[PDB]
């Protein structure tokens, strides 16, 4: 199905063999970038997560301040934990410093509408991208053309940039300029973006929406968050984005073996 | 797409509402019927399920032993919790005894091949009867296609002893007469069973085929039987017979919000 792999720099990722899981890392500040405890935190929970079954660790960021914050906590990880570490920003100059300081994957929130030249920090150090479908608006004339279309925009842009197609993977952006009805909504249609070509990376880990379904407090939302890894799985996508990575990776390895994945 | 109810004479499950949640009732017996503690600690459970979400009881049984056993719990769980019970017992004798003690719905792991004069039970007492697959051997020519051929077997069965095609719910017998391999294959593969017209019931609980795959004791499947109860949603079936109903109960929650069930 995928005639390639995810290349990024010393890691590869197979794309066939099983469902992905990126691990969202924890990033409690301290206050007063750099400090110990809060670099401490931050490894000894890549190292959880490592150990319980994670693929990628992704490490979330005013803008100098953003990168005090990052830098610090990539240079230790990317050192200390033997995963590849996709960098949650959509700030050119913030990419930029994440990967020179040891970051494999961007991960863009905006897919490259917030800040263009983000695409040619991608193109030049020729990391893999994840454009994620947001908008700043929620004005759909229909919810799955327009997400389809908006993503596409994104795909231009990155393209135009220099990003080499294998280098894309796309992502619905579930709980971003969505009522909670339009996210069940893209969920239940999940398949449609399919047929853009590229890897899909879903993340719905503890989301609202969950929440709206269930009535259930943002701790309470283990076994709704498992139902849309595996709708997500069946439908289709190659990387999952959970908070949980114990119960996702046991989730997403019994959907592979079902699916025949 | 059902257009019509599942009677169980005091209680009607509707069937497009919702996921239906058989919870599977914990029946460890005394050395020593009918005594205290076991019947107490058999109520306390139908309690506990109710309370987290079951819709339906299944009450699990040398045949007058088995009646003697069966039937103490039947009456006081019908009497004491308002959910309808279905009995697990292939003996036409122990399924007769058993309806007359309060219980609704047969649940026959031999789909009436066991004993063919449960299928008359069923008709007489005009009680819902779920047939499931097994056979005594494991030569399967195609797998699926045998599973539906058996499935009809049992089937005309029922409708030869007088059984209406409403009171009709078939099941897969996952981990019956199947490989670990065939019973991944039955997963992938459920959605056929709906072309034989009748309501689906799954019961994938804790089964060795997910520790196949996890590699993880029962008291460990939490996850994988998870994954097991999104897949069959996601492929059409309407009932799930479970163990864990707290969890199960949000994960077939969270799958119909997103189905659009
Ligand atoms: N790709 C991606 N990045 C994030 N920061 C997300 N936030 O929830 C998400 O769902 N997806
Ligand atoms: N229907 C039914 N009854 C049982 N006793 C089962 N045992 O696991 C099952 O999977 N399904």
């Amino acid at each position: 199905k995928w005639d390639y792999d995810l290349r990024c720099g010393e890691y590869t990722l197979n794309l066939n063999e099983k469902t992905l899981i990126m691990g969202i890392l924890n990033v409690t500040p301290d206050s007063f970038g750099g400090s110990y405890n809060e670099v401490d935190a931050a490894v000894r929970h890549a190292k959880e997560m490592r150990d319980e079954g994670a693929h990628i660790i992704d490490i979330g960021g005013s803008v100098e301040e953003e990168i005090k914050r990052v830098v610090p906590m990539i240079q230790a990880v990317s050192k200390e934990v033997k995963l590849p570490i996709s960098i949650d920003t959509y700030k050119a100059e913030v990419a930029k410093q994440a990967i020179e300081a040891g970051a494999h994957i961007i991960n863009d929130i905006w897919g490259a509408k917030a800040e263009p030249k983000i695409a040619e920090v991608a193109a030049h150090y020729d990391v893999p991208i994840i454009l994620m479908h947001n908008r700043d608006n929620m004005n759909y004339r229909n919810l799955m053309a327009d997400m389809i279309a908006d993503l596409y925009d994104s795909i231009k842009i990155a393209k135009d940039a220099g990003v080499r197609d294998e280098n894309i993977i796309l992502d619905p952006g579930i709980g971003f300029a969505k009522t909670p009805e339009q996210n069940l909504e893209a969920m239940r249609n999940l398949e449609q973006l399919n047929v853009l070509g590229y890897p899909v990376l879903l993340g719905t880990s503890r989301k609202s929406f969950i929440g709206h379904v269930l009535d259930l407090p943002v701790e309470e939302r283990l076994e709704g968050t498992g139902a849309t890894v595996c709708l997500g799985i069946e439908k289709g996508c190659e990387f999952v984005r959970v908070h949980d990575v114990k119960e996702m990776s046991r989730m997403a390895k019994m959907m592979d073996a079902m699916i025949g994945k």
